[PDB]
């Protein structure tokens, strides 16, 4: 369960993807795969691309 931080934008086009700003704060569960996080934002769960956050 780490904090993330939003490096860029990132605008979801799937229910399955979470939509966040840059400067956002994110919670991160579980590393999915490289490119991929299960995390948190906005009180909705979904998955969180690893190119645009940093831990």
């Amino acid at each position: 369960p780490e904090f993330a931080i939003a490096k860029f934008d990132y605008v979801g086009r799937s229910a399955r993807e979470l939509s966040f700003k840059k400067g956002a704060s994110l919670l991160l569960y579980h590393r999915a795969s490289e490119d991929w996080w299960e995390g948190r934002h906005n009180g909705i769960d979904g998955l969180v691309p690893h190119q645009y956050i940093v831990v």
